[PDB]
């Protein structure tokens, strides 16, 4: 039994005068869904990762961008099975050569633990 993901790529939503955003669409097996939204206004700026994942399990969930310095901890699924994201990360960039942009985003269905 080899580990369950629900994932999505990050996709660009807006440019600006250095601002970005970005979405990922998450997408698993059986309810598992969510939308995760990413945002930086200067280069090598903080990130802002916000959105909400429904059909979880209930208590941890691995969550991190597939790739280098892509970690972001653990996500908490409350007993409706959804998990409220809202991370201000420094690691991650939306721009440069480590852009988490085009990568993909995944959260382990299996509960933390």
């Amino acid at each position: 039994a080899g580990s369950r993901l629900a994932s999505g790529v990050i996709g660009i939503a807006q440019a600006g005068a250095g601002a970005t955003k970005a979405v990922a669409v998450l997408k698993g097996d059986g309810p598992v869904q969510g939308i995760i939204n990413f945002e930086q206004k200067e280069s090598n700026g903080p990130v802002k990762v916000w959105g909400s994942i429904k059909g979880l399990t209930e208590g941890l969930h691995g969550f991190h961008v597939h790739g280098a310095g892509g970690d972001l901890g653990n996500v908490t699924a409350d007993k409706d099975g959804v998990a409220d994201v809202s991370i201000e990360d420094s690691v991650i960039s939306l721009s440069g050569d480590h852009s988490i942009i085009g990568r993909t985003l995944v959260v382990h269905e299996k509960a933390g633990a």
